[PDB]
């Protein structure tokens, strides 16, 4: 079995705009999330070829990781904070539709998520 390609983070094709909302979601909501204790396993893709896991990615079809989100912020990749808190969510639901409740990764991924929460109810108003 082989990992997949990472997902895709730039596309110049796609329209850009920085707003006020993207620009917390990086300097704010990302910068706080990377330096989390628990944040390294979620800072690259799933490495299933050195955990050994030939099933996740026949169960994960929308893999995602922070090292993504972060590339895909400073490439203005995405066009509205939804796309972004999506992909974040995305990350969060991959974890706990693989993993086992009450595992060590998912007590993990609900710390990262109970602070991206926090985060995003202060989401600043659009300008
Ligand atoms: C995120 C995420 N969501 O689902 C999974 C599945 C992951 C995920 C993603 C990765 C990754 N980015 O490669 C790693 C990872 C990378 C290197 C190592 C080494 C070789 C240093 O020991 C262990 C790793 N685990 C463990 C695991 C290994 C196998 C099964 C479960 C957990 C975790 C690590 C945290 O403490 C609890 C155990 C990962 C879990």
């Amino acid at each position: 079995h082989m990992n997949p390609p990472p997902p895709e983070t730039s596309n110049p094709n796609k329209p850009k705009r920085q707003t006020n909302q993207l620009q917390y979601l990086l300097r704010v909501v990302l910068k706080t999330l990377w330096k989390h204790q628990f944040a390294w396993p979620f800072q690259q893709p799933v490495d299933a070829v050195k955990l050994n896991l030939p099933d996740y990615y026949k169960i994960i079809k929308t893999p995602m990781d922070m090292g993504t989100i972060k590339k895909r912020l400073e490439n203005n990749y995405y066009w509205n904070a939804q796309e972004c808190i999506q992909d974040f969510n995305t990350m969060f639901t991959n974890c706990y539709i693989y993993n086992k409740p009450g595992d060590d990764i998912v007590l993990m991924a609900e710390a990262l998520e109970k602070l991206f929460l926090q985060k995003i109810n202060e989401l600043p108003t659009e300008e």
